[PDB]
């Protein structure tokens, strides 16, 4: 089956607004939701809907841009490293599971690649 999502709000976690962190969901998260190849990554992996029975086998550590959009909103993540991690382990997830030159790695080969721009502007 699924597992539960990941956590993505927790009122006990402190909370702070940061320049990193406004820019991470105004301007990053935007432009990777709009991208041509969001679709894949903007909800958790359903293996039930896809028929994917081991994809929660293989991966234990899920990740996805609607949960990072809910962090991001919910102000969960304290340090602009910890979304940066996320998107890199929902990047990661899709090359564990797939392999070399599939159609969805190059598509998430693409994505990573303008999240590496976006993030050479993270401001101070
Ligand atoms: C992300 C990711 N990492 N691996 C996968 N995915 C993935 C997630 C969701 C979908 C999907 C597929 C159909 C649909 N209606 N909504 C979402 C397809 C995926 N996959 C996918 C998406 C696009 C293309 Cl062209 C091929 C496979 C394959 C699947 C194993």
């Amino acid at each position: 089956t699924n597992p539960p999502p990941p956590e993505t709000s927790n009122p006990n976690k402190p909370k702070r607004q940061t320049n990193q962190l406004q820019y991470l969901l105004r301007v990053v998260l935007k432009t990777l939701w709009k991208h041509q190849f969001a679709w894949p990554f903007q909800q958790p992996v359903d293996a039930v809907k896809l028929n994917l029975p081991d994809y929660y086998k293989i991966i234990k550590t899920p990740m996805d841009m609607g949960t990072i959009k809910k962090r991001l909103e919910n102000n969960y993540y304290w340090n602009a490293q910890e979304c940066i991690q996320d998107f890199n382990t929902m990047f990661t997830n899709c090359y564990i599971y797939n392999k070399p030159g599939d159609d969805i790695v190059l598509m998430a080969e693409a994505l990573e690649k303008l999240f590496l721009q976006k993030i050479n502007e993270l401001p101070t």
